[PDB]
């Protein structure tokens, strides 16, 4: 009953305003050298393809590969950038949603 809510969060994520850093893994030939820094990519696709064939067994392991994403994207982002800023948006969002829901 939990993991149902997750997609909804899911999708409201992939429709926010500041989100588009993060709909899609990072591609290398935009983002040079992204995985000196950062070894464990994580992106909604990614969450969307392991949420869809229950890949996450309870909503705390959903919650975990939503704050990765936001957690490397400060690790590799200074907080004045323009994704830094729309991770700390999209951070936001989620723990206010994830509150609301739970
Ligand atoms: C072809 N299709 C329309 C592309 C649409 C999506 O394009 C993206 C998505 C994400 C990025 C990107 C960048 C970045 N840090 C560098 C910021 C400066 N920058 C370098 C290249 C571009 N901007 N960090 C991050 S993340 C996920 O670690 O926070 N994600 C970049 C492009």
């Amino acid at each position: 009953s939990d993991l149902t809510f997750c997609e909804i969060i899911l999708m409201e994520m992939e429709s926010h305003d500041a989100a588009w850093p993060f709909l899609e893994p990072v591609n290398p030939r935009l983002v040079s050298g992204y995985r000196r820094i950062i070894k464990n990519p994580m992106d909604f696709s990614t969450m969307r393809h392991r949420l869809s064939r229950g890949g996450y067994t309870s909503s705390e392991e959903f919650a975990a590969d939503a704050l990765l994403v936001f957690d490397n994207c400060q690790t590799f982002n200074e907080d004045d950038s323009e994704v830094g800023k729309a991770g700390h948006i999209m951070r936001r969002f989620f723990e206010s949603r994830w509150e609301e829901f739970y």
